[PDB]
């Protein structure tokens, strides 16, 4: 159950850092 | 406090696939 | 570590509520 929800904000972690990533490509 | 932890990342999820769609319209989808 | 997770979690909140503004800034925009 811990290691799950660690996993859990780790993958939300990479997931935004991927947005982040997408929504400065459209940004000049 | 375990089950709001909880709560708080799936209400984060959704709010992030729905940002994920967004970027799915922009690309030309 | 409640202390550590809830601090993960807060400066990812906060992330994506600053990209959320973003998205909503470039309907406007
Ligand atoms: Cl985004
Ligand atoms: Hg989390
Ligand atoms: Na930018
Ligand atoms: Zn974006
Ligand atoms: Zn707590
Ligand atoms: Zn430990």
């Amino acid at each position: 159950e811990w290691e799950a929800l660690e996993k859990k904000v780790a993958a939300l972690e990479s997931k935004l850092q991927a947005l982040e990533k997408k929504h400065e490509a459209l940004e000049h």
